[PDB]
C-alpha cells in the first residue's frame, strides 16, 4: 500500500496496475493532486462519504473491464466483491462499501473463503482464474460467465453491460454474461425475468421494429398498426401535458420521442442506479410538471407483451413484474375493460 | 422540523410535502446523504451561505407552483415571504434569508400579522387562501394574483414565470399575475413598465414578426425593411467584432444570431437573476473581446419604440426606461442627429 | 492590497482594473461571496491549492491579453512571469506558483531586476513598454514580441494564442508572436519545430485540403489519393475497434471524425497543458477501450511529413520530434519496410 505508488499508477497507466514507482501528491479540499513540472495538476475529486485517500485508491482500482451494471447487482442482493472493485459510476463512488484483498483501509478479508465473508452475498467473475471453484465453496454468491458451468443451469443476463461507465453492447468485447447465484450453500433457480434497456433520453437508440415505428409514425398511427386501443397508451407512454399535473410518461421511449421536438426537465432527486427511475418533471413548453415521475426503460415489445397479458376487469390492484431479477410493483387502473392508467410505484 | 423527516419527503415526495416517516442521513463535505440498501447516496449540494442541513430544508420546501422571477421580486424590493420559500435557481440559494412559517432556523416569524414583518415588504400570494386579506391588513408588501382583487387596480405583470427554475409561458397552468403593492400602509400605482423576455442564448425563442425577420434575414436586409438606418443597429445590436474590443451587442436577441453560425464564450461573472446582465464576452472566431457587455433581452419591437421616442440632438446623456419595475439607465451617445450607440449601463 | 477592493474591481470591471472603491464579502467553502441587494453571490470558486483569497486575486488580475498557451511556456521553461498573471484554464489556477509585482502573498520580488530572479526563467511581454529592455537586462528569460527586436533573431511561434481560455487564431487582434529565449545571460537559438494545432474534439477545423477530404473521403478513398499506403493510416490515425483494446488512434482529426459518426468516452486523467495528451478512452458502440491512449494534434499534413521522412529498416526504435519547442518521443515499428504503428510516448 502507498498512496505516492497509487497515484503513480494513474499518472502513468490511467488505473491501478501494480507497477512499482512514487509521484509527489497533495492532499486539500478532499481532492487528491499530483506535482507535474513544479506545478499541482488535480488527480481526483472525492464525491464519496469515504475519507478521500480510500476513496482514491478505490477508484484506481476499479474493475476496467465490462461488468454487471449495479442495479443488476443490488437486485441480485450482492453485498461485497472478490477481489476487485465494482465502482459506481451513477454515484461517483464504490458499489460496495467494504472490499475483499483490494484495500487495507476497506479489506474485512484477503481471500472470500475466510469466515467474515460466509453471511455476506460475495460476487465472483469467473473470467478470473479461480473465481468459478470459489463460487462452489462460497456460501452466499452471485456468479458470472461468459460460457457454460459444468453441473449449474444459467441464467442468461442482460445483452448490455458498463465499461468504465459506458453502458453498452459489447461487439468488440462479450457484455452478455450467465448468472449464478448460491444461498445458504444451497443453488438458486433465479426467476424468468425481463430487463431494462439501460439507455439515456439523448442519444435513445431504438432496438426493434416496433420501437423504430414508435419514434417515427406519429401517436394515432402508431396505436393503429399495432391494436393498442383501450390501452391507453395516449396517457401511458406518450404522456398528457394539458394540465397543470402531467400525465403518465411512464416509458423511456415516450420521454425520448417528446425531449427530439420539445425540450424538458428531468430533476434526478435519487441520483442512483436503479431498474426504475423517479423524476420530478417540468415540461418547458406547456408548464405540466409532476414531483414524482416512474420511468422505465423497457423494450417497447415487453411492455405491450406486459399490459396485454393483465387482466382488466377491476377499477385498480397491483401488479408484480420480475425485471431485472427484482419484483416491480405496478399500479393497474382501468374502467369497462379499458385500461386508463399503468405505471410503476417505488 | 426533523432533518430525517425532510429527507423521506424528498426521497418519497421529491419535495417536502408534510408526509410522516424517516430515513437515514449522513452530513458531509456541505453535502447531504441518504442511505438506501446500505450504501450513501447524495440527496443536496449546500452551494449556499447558510448552514447545509437549512439550505436542504429550505430546498425541500421551496415554491413548486409558477412563480415570479427573483429580478421582479428584487425590483419590487421584496424582502421575504409569507409562508413559502422561493428559490433562486440563478443563485442556487433562497432568494430571501429570513422566512415567515417555514423553518425554526430562518423564521423571523409564524405569521407575517406579526410586528417583525411591518417594516419589511412581504410577498403575498393570491392563489393561496386568506393571503389577499393579509396583504390587505400588512404595512409593506407585494401581492400576485391570477384574476380581479375587489378595491384594487392591478399591475398586468409579464407573460412568463418560474416553474423549478424553469422560466416559460404556461399553457397547461397560469404564469400571468396581477401585482400590487403597498408601502406604508398605502397602495402604490406600479409604473408602466416593458419587460425582459427571459429567453437564453441557445434555444432562443422568437416572439414577433420583426424578431423572426431579424434571425431570418441578412443585416442590410433587415435595416431596410424596418426604416432603422441613423439608429446604429449594425453596432447596437449585430455587434462589431472588427476591433480588439467588441462594439456594441447589447441585445440578446444580437448574441443569439450570432451563436447560431459563429460560437463565443460568455463569462457570467456575476451569477445572479437580475433585469440586465453583464458578461465578459471573447468571440472565439475573430478573437475581439470586451470587459463588461451589458445585455439586455428586451422583444425587439420594444427595443425599437425606446430608441425611436429618444431626442438625438445631444452628444452624449443618460435616458432612463422604466424594465420590470425598476429604473434601467441607459447612455445613448448622437452624431448629428444619428444614434452612435445606445446600450445599459448598470 | 484589498480583498473588498479586488471584489469591487471583479463586480464592476469584470477583473481587477486597479479602479479604487469596495464591496461587502464573505469567504465560506472555498469560495468567495459578495452581497448584493442583502443577498450573497458567488464570485470565485477556488479551485487552486492556494489559498481562496489569494487564488482569487491572482485570477482577479490574470491577462486579458492574448498570451502563449502553458504548454509553449512550459516547454520553454518559464518559471514566472514579469508583472502579470498567466491563467491556466485548462487547470484553473496560476501557470505559474510565484509572482512578480503583482500580488504580496505570492510576490517573490517588486522587479524582476531583483536579484531573488536571476535562476528563474523570467517571461516577458515586448507589447508591455519596458519588458524588452528588461529581458536584455535578465540573465534567464523568454520574450515574445509583435515585431522586429533590434539585434535579436526571432523564433516565429504558433498562429494561436490564448485569449480568456479561448484558443483562437485573431483575426480583430494579433496572436502570433515572435519568441526569444536566454540563458545565463546568453541568448539562445530555438529549435526549428513544428506546432500542435490545440483544436477540441467536437467543433474540429480542418487547415487544409489534405485535411478536409480527410474528414469528407471515406478511409480507402482518403489512403489512396495521398498515397499512404504502406504508412498504416488504417491503424495510426483512423483507429482500429475490432478487438479488446482499442488500436491506434494517435490523431486529433482521426478521433474527430469517428466521433462525428460514432461517440465515445474520453477520461482526461491528467487535466492540464501538454503537448500531448493521454486518454482513458472507452467506445461506446463497439466497446473497445484502452487505458493510456496517447493523442497529439499535429496539422495532418505535418504528421504526414514526419511518418515519410523516417526509416523504416527496424523492428522498433525511438523517433525524437521537436514539437512546441520540446523534443517529444515517438515509438516506430515496422515490418519489411511497412510501418505497423507509430505513436508518441509519454
Ligand atoms: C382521478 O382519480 C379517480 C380515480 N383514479 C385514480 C387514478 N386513476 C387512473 C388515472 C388514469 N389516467 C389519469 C389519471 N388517473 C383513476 C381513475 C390513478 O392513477 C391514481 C394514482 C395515484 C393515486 C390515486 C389515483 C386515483 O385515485
Ligand atoms: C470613442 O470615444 C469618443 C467619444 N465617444 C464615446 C462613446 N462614443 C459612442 C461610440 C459608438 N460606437 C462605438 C464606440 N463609441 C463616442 C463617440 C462611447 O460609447 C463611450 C462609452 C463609454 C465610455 C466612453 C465613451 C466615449 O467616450
Ligand atoms: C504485438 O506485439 C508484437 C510486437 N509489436 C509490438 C508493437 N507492435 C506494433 C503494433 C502495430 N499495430 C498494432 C499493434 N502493435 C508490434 C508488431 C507495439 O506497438 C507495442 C507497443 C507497446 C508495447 C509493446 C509493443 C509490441 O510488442
Amino acid at each position: 500500500m502507498s498512496l505516492e505508488n497509487v497515484a503513480f499508477n494513474v499518472v502513468n497507466k490511467g488505473h491501478f496496475d501494480g507497477q512499482q514507482g512514487e509521484v509527489p501528491v497533495s492532499i486539500i479540499n478532499n481532492t487528491v493532486y499530483t506535482k507535474v513540472d513544479g506545478v499541482d495538476v488535480e488527480l481526483f475529486e472525492n464525491k464519496t462519504t469515504l475519507p478521500v485517500n480510500v476513496a482514491f485508491e478505490l477508484w484506481a482500482k476499479r474493475n476496467i473491464k465490462p461488468v454487471p451494471e449495479v442495479k443488476i447487482l443490488n437486485n441480485l442482493g450482492v453485498d461485497i466483491a472478490a477481489n476487485t472493485v465494482i465502482w459506481d459510476y451513477k454515484r461517483d463512488a464504490p458499489a460496495h462499501i467494504s472490499t475483499i484483498g483490494v484495500c487495507s483501509m476497506t479489506d474485512i478479508a484477503k481471500k472470500p473463503t475466510e469466515t467474515i465473508c460466509a453471511p455476506l452475498t460475495v460476487f465472483f467473475d469467473g473470467r478470473v482464474d479461480g473465481q468459478v471453484d470459489l463460487f462452489r465453496n462460497a456460501r452466499n454468491g452471485v456468479l458470472i460467465t461468459e460460457g457454460s458451468v459444468k453441473g449449474l443451469q444459467p441464467s442468461v443476463g442482460p445483452k448490455q453491460a458498463s465499461l468504465n461507465g459506458v453502458t453498452l453492447i459489447g461487439e468488440a468485447v462479450k457484455t452478455q454474461f450467465n448468472y449464478y447465484k448460491k444461498v445458504d450453500g444451497v443453488v438458486q433457480q433465479l426467476p424468468e425475468t425481463y430487463f431494462t434497456q439501460s439507455r439515456n433520453l439523448q442519444e435513445f437508440k431504438p432496438r426493434s421494429q416496433m420501437e423504430i415505428d414508435f419514434l417515427e409514425l406519429a401517436m394515432d398511427e402508431f396505436i393503429e398498426r399495432y391494436k393498442l386501443e383501450g390501452y391507453a397508451f395516449e396517457h401511458i407512454v406518450y404522456g398528457d401535458f394539458s394540465h397543470s399535473q402531467l400525465g403518465g410518461l411512464h416509458l423511456l421511449i415516450g420521454l425520448a420521442k417528446r425531449f427530439k421536438e420539445s425540450p424538458f426537465e428531468l430533476e434526478d432527486f435519487i441520483p442512483m442506479d436503479s431498474t426504475v427511475k423517479n423524476y420530478f418533471i417540468t415540461d418547458a413548453q406547456t408548464g405540466s410538471s409532476k414531483c414524482v415521475c416512474s420511468v422505465i426503460d423497457l423494450l417497447l415489445d415487453d411492455f405491450v407483451e406486459i399490459i396485454k397479458s393483465q387482466d382488466l376487469s377491476v377499477v385498480s390492484k397491483v401488479v408484480k413484474v420480475t425485471i431485472d431479477y427484482t419484483e416491480i410493483s405496478f399500479m393497474l387502473w382501468c374502467k369497462d375493460g379499458h385500461v386508463e392508467t399503468f405505471y410503476p410505484k417505488l
